[PDB]
């Protein structure tokens, strides 16, 4: 019996921007992918792909389930991705060029959480700027879902019941970019938010976790945020995971499964591997009891779960 499984979760392919969901016994990973053959030296990213699992150990390779051909309005940047099950549908929100225009939000839609996915047809959000890319999706507890988004600015809409509409009136929301929120960092806006965002509750506390670039640095970290509130305000907790041993990006992506916590991330670990050919990674963690969490160190693989 397979009781551990070494990172990187999956070594026939280059994957990264992990976003993990579970859906019943089993838990999704839906990532990125960077292609064997770079198109000028350079990231190459066409597709999305999902790996399953039901213990942690042993995955499921689904291949491709959604791509930018799949969206006639959409010509390159297959971007980090995130899905979520509501009412019986999965919602797949990819971050996206829109062919003539800036980066949008497209939404794909399927009766299985492996696709194929279909587009909507036209962008879920199209601001006609580049900023609003690596969307995370969360429904809170009285029924309202949440889709927050960019670089370097964060800022989230109210998803309808649907998931693809969001509230016109209430609009596109900023997110106040302070010392207090996201600490003093390297990125645009001079703190140390990045991209990456990632929005979830856990027993009354609301996180926010994001890649993250420290004062005088060059590569992304992670680092997360909390408040009372779904929409703020935000208060700086701390680190989750430095740049050691990584490549120029980190992406997480959190998940309880069956009672146990993990962060997705991904490295340049694997064989050919590179800041362009990247993998994701997991490491389980713990919690403190007040919700904080310590910084979480590069790990070397997980054990199976029941
Ligand atoms: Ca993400």
């Amino acid at each position: 019996e397979k009781t551990f499984h070494k990172n990187p979760i999956i070594k026939d392919i280059y994957t990264a921007d992990p976003a993990p969901m579970v859906y019943g016994d089993t838990l999704y990973l839906y990532t990125t992918h960077d292609e064997d053959e770079l198109v000028n030296d350079f990231y190459t990213m066409n597709d999305w792909r999902c790996f399953s699992t039901k213990d942690m150990v042993n995955w499921t390779d689904h291949g491709a389930i959604f791509s930018l051909d799949d969206i006639g309005w959409a010509d390159a940047r297959a971007w980090a991705p995130q899905a979520v099950e509501r009412n019986g549908k999965f919602y797949l929100y990819c971050p996206v060029h829109k062919r003539n225009g800036g980066m949008a939000i497209a939404v794909g839609i399927s009766d299985s959480p492996t696709g194929p996915f279909k587009d909507l047809g036209y962008p879920l959000v199209d601001e006609g700027d580049w900023n609003d890319i690596d969307p995370t999706v969360f429904i809170d507890d009285d029924g309202q879902a949440y889709l927050y988004f960019g670089n370097p600015e964060l800022r989230y809409v109210l998803l309808n019941e649907n998931m693809i509409t969001y509230d016109k009136e209430v609009g596109i929301v900023k997110v106040p970019m302070t010392e207090e929120a996201f600490a003093k960092g390297s990125h645009d806006t001079g703190t140390s938010y990045g991209e990456g965002p990632w929005f979830y509750k856990r027993n009354d506390l609301y996180y926010m976790v994001y890649a993250a670039f420290g004062v005088g640095k060059q590569n992304e970290h992670l680092a997360y945020s909390t408040s009372d509130s779904p929409t703020g305000p935000w208060k700086y907790g701390g680190v989750l995971m430095t740049e050691e041993g990584g490549v120029f990006t980190n992406h997480p992506g959190i998940a309880d499964f069956k009672g146990h916590s993990y962060l997705f991330y991904h490295t340049g670990d694997l064989p050919g591997g590179s800041l362009f050919h990247r993998s994701v990674c997991v490491a389980e963690f713990t919690y403190n009891e007040d919700g904080t969490i310590n910084p979480i160190p590069k790990c070397d693989g997980v054990e199976k779960i029941n």
